[PDB]
């Protein structure tokens, strides 16, 4: 098989006698195929930045294993040159504790697994909107990735209101630095999406929320380039390319 840096794949596989899906000696998780009993699904993804070429997956059974391989592709992203090296910048301490806090924080969100859909059927967009600025736009220094866009970005004037883009339940609901003002909502099945720069927020931390629901309104919260929505998915531990996984994810759950 072959996947683009920054997506994720939905693998399926034999249910019957099956005990255990392995990255090296990482555990992947299992869900049920909503429409074939037999089958069961995982999410691989890989990460943009300093993906392996080449990925063994083994799902390990009763009677057998079976190997999965998959090549990294580079695809057709957007780049431009760096002509600065990104080297160690100096943020004030202050800055670097609140980074430091936030990262942790957000880390062990992500680690805490529900093994459940809290998702009812399809993602819809977040606001009925377009994009102004895609995922994973590159800089690039001596053909190397730098840094590069984590999500997808939606025209939206401050004030925009911002609808769940499937129900969860929502497990960050305040301002940080990277992403101002943020909701993220747990969708089950390690699947979180994200809304970052927020003039309001609507929620808060432990809400359930459905589908379509209100959880804020649009801003330029920790922002540099003027308002909008930026929007992103993270799933398999990493973050993806929302329109993609959105794609990818109602394939398999719209009915
Ligand atoms: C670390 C940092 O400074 N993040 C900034 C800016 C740009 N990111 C870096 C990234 O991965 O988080 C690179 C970048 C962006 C665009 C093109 C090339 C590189 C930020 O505001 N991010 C939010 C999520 C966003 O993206 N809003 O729109
Ligand atoms: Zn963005």
């Amino acid at each position: 098989m072959e996947l683009i840096k920054g997506q994720a794949l939905f693998l399926e596989l034999d249910k019957k006698d099956f005990l255990s899906l392995k990255n090296n000696d990482k555990n992947i998780p299992t869900f049920a195929h909503p429409k074939n009993q037999e089958k069961i699904l995982a999410i691989f993804s890989l990460p943009y930045k300093n993906p392996p070429q080449n990925t063994k997956l083994i799902a390990f059974y009763k009677d057998k294993k079976e190997e999965i391989f998959i090549k990294t592709l580079e695809g057709n992203y957007k780049s431009e040159k760096l002509q600065v090296e990104n080297k160690k910048i100096f943020p004030p301490k202050t800055i670097q504790e609140r980074i430091a806090k936030e990262l942790k924080e957000a880390n062990a969100i992500y680690s805490s697994y529900t093994p459940k859909a809290l998702f009812n059927g399809a993602f819809n967009i977040p606001l009925n909107s377009f994009i102004t600025s895609d995922f994973g736009k590159a800089r690039t220094f001596n053909e190397k990735v730098a840094s590069y866009h984590s999500g997808t970005d939606f025209r939206a004037a401050t004030g925009t209101p911002i609808y769940a883009a499937n129900s969860g339940v929502v497990k960050i609901a305040k301002d940080r630095y990277f992403a101002g003002n943020s909701v993220v909502i747990d969708h089950g099945f390690g699947i979180y999406s994200q809304y970052y720069h927020l003039s309001k927020i609507d929620v808060k931390v432990g809400q359930k929320i459905k589908k379509g629901e209100l959880i804020g309104l649009s801003g330029a919260s920790g922002r540099v380039s003027g308002p909008a929505l930026h929007f992103g998915i993270l799933a398999g531990g990493k973050q993806v390319d929302p329109l993609d996984f959105v794609s990818k994810f109602n394939a398999i759950f719209q009915l």
